[PDB]
């Protein structure tokens, strides 16, 4: 849960094509306010794959870890094109980077 070490990886892997603070813009990726407890494809003013609106799941620490490590495997037909993150820690610390950032 190192929220700084988080920080660094989401600078270096996710900035982009994400935004995650309030009213902030929708990159080749949409903007991250409001991802945890929200439903999967719920960025209002983001027009995304069908695949990610239907997925149907509530973002979590849970979904978000399986997600992250191999996204195109857990969201089939998402137009999100990075290879994820191996490591379990990394991912972790990435989570709480987002937890952090995406509510304020
Ligand atoms: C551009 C090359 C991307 C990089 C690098 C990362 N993401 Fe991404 N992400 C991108 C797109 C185009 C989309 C929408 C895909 C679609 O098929 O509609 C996404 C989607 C997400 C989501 C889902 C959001 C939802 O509303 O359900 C999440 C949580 C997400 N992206 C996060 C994320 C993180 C943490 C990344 C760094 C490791 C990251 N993405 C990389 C584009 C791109």
């Amino acid at each position: 849960g190192d929220v700084e070490k988080g920080k660094k990886i989401f600078v270096q892997k996710c900035a982009q094509c994400h935004t995650v603070e309030k009213g902030g813009k929708h990159k080749t990726g949409p903007n991250l306010h409001g991802l945890f407890g929200r439903k999967t494809g719920q960025a209002p003013g983001f027009t995304y794959t069908d695949a990610n609106k239907n997925k149907g799941i509530t973002w979590k620490e849970e979904t978000l870890m399986e997600y992250l490590e191999n996204p195109k495997k857990y969201i089939p037909g998402t137009k999100m094109i990075f290879a994820g993150i191996k490591k379990k820690t990394e991912r972790e610390d990435l989570i709480a980077y987002l937890k952090k950032a995406t509510n304020e």
